[PDB]
């Protein structure tokens, strides 16, 4: 019993520098704290779907940019979306492995090798916008007269 009802209702929140100085300070600490700890492979799901939610929105974007740019950039752009969708399998992959493995001597090393799949996904998101990039100055170029 750590456990205690919430803050009284009977009172406006709107300016409550009070209120919101407390909920900085108490966030804070949950981020220090999630940070220093490692986290137990229960939250491993939580956190790759959030990581498979900002994908989905990335390619799901990157389909409608795709029109307006050169036919001959498109090969390209397609390529290192699929490199996006072969990070995301591994990473799953490795995600269910490091829970399956979760108290045996390959705990860790299924975790690392989780973490080296999200790791390689970020890189090859910034080398789809690098893709991108180039793919529209081309188009700028191109629309110029």
């Amino acid at each position: 019993q750590e456990i205690s009802p919430p803050p009284t209702a009977n009172l406006d929140r709107s300016n409550d520098k009070v209120y919101e100085n407390v909920t900085g300070l108490v966030k804070a600490v949950i981020e220090m704290s999630s940070k220093i700890q490692p986290a137990p492979p229960e939250e491993y799901v939580p956190m790759v779907k959030e990581v498979g939610l900002a994908l989905r929105t990335l390619l799901a974007t990157v389909d409608e940019t795709i029109p307006l740019l050169p036919a001959s950039t498109h090969r390209e752009i397609e390529m290192a979306q699929k490199l996006l969708n072969s990070d995301l399998g591994e990473l799953i992959n490795k995600m269910k492995l490091a829970q399956q493995y979760v108290m045996t001597s390959l705990q860790q090393e299924y975790k690392k090798q989780m973490l080296t799949a999200a790791h390689a996904l970020a890189v090859d998101a910034k080398n789809l916008l690098d893709v991108i990039d180039q793919a529209r100055l081309k188009m700028l170029g191109q629309t110029r007269p």
